[PDB]
Parts: structure tokens; C-alpha cells; sequence
């Protein structure tokens, strides 16, 4: 029964890059929260932006489906996306983008972004990235899996919660 002294050491950055939605982009770092980190390796591009071209409704059955894939630590990977930049001014601009172009958009549409990742050679669904803006669903799972991390960001800093699942 132990805990880490440094929160950021407990939830390591496993990816750094750009997210894209319509004509907007946002630089983020993804922190590993729980699940199978291998899914992050196989589903994320090398650390072209990660483009959100589809969306899923934040409704009952859709959310139930995501929760279903989170019952087995080996079948999913939960990541926390936080903004980043080269300096203070850039961080402010990237954070504004995340808030205005991504979070605002997703909350207004009551949806989660969806990115299907194919395995080379196959056109069948492999992994799917489900990108949630701050919402009841994200608060619920972050509270259950990483309450300490949630406490440091809830109503404090813009973020996205990404659930990768092997479909």
C-alpha cells in the first residue's frame, strides 16, 4: 500500500502531438491513467495531427458501450490530455484552442470525438479512440480510477479524457 510522491510521475506522459478538429488544432500531452498502455503504443501515431472527424453522442447506450470495454484492464487504455506549448505564450494559445475549438464544441454537441485506428493491411476496425470533454462520464471514471489526478484538474484546468478500446 503505497503512493507516489509526485503526481506527474504516477501518470506519465506517453504521447505528445497535435489534435485536429475541423480547421483547428491543439498541442497536447497524453498522460497514462489506467488500463493497457500497449494500446496507446499501437493506436497512437508516432509521438499529420490526430484528427477528429467523427463523433459519438454522450447518451445512455453509447456510454454504456464505452463502460463495457473498460471492465477489463487489458482491453482499454485511459489517458488524460492536457495542453502544452514551447513557452508561456504558446501554452496560453494552445490552451485557448483546446477550450474554444475542442471542449466547447464537444460540450455544445453533447458528444465525444471518435477516431478509428486501422491496422495496416486490414480495413476492419482495430482500435477506437473515444475523446471526452469534461463531463459527467469523465468525472465519474476519473473519480473512480484517479481521484487524486481529478482533484488537481477538476474545474481547474482544461482537459480531455481519452479512452482507447480494442474493438
Amino acid at each position: 500500500p503505497v503512493d507516489m510522491v509526485q503526481l506527474l510521475k504516477k501518470y506519465p506522459i506517453v504521447w505528445q502531438g497535435l489534435l485536429a478538429l475541423k480547421n483547428d488544432t491543439a498541442a497536447v500531452q497524453l498522460h497514462f491513467v489506467s488500463g493497457n498502455n500497449v494500446l496507446a503504443h499501437r493506436s497512437l501515431p508516432l509521438s499529420p495531427p490526430l484528427r477528429i472527424a467523427q463523433r459519438m453522442r454522450l447518451e445512455a447506450t453509447q456510454l454504456e458501450g464505452v463502460a463495457r470495454r473498460m471492465t477489463v484492464e487489458t482491453d482499454y487504455c485511459l489517458l488524460l490530455a492536457l495542453p502544452c506549448g514551447r513557452d508561456q505564450e504558446d501554452v496560453v494559445s494552445q490552451t485557448e484552442s483546446l477550450k474554444a475549438a475542442f471542449i466547447t464544441y464537444l460540450q455544445a454537441k453533447q458528444a465525444a470525438g471518435i477516431i478509428n485506428v486501422p491496422n495496416p493491411g486490414s480495413n476492419q476496425p482495430a482500435y477506437v479512440l473515444q475523446i471526452f470533454p469534461p463531463c459527467e462520464f469523465s468525472e465519474s471514471h476519473l473519480s473512480r480510477l484517479a481521484p487524486d489526478l481529478l482533484a488537481s484538474i477538476s474545474n481547474i484546468s482544461p482537459h480531455l479524457m481519452i479512452v482507447i478500446a480494442s474493438v
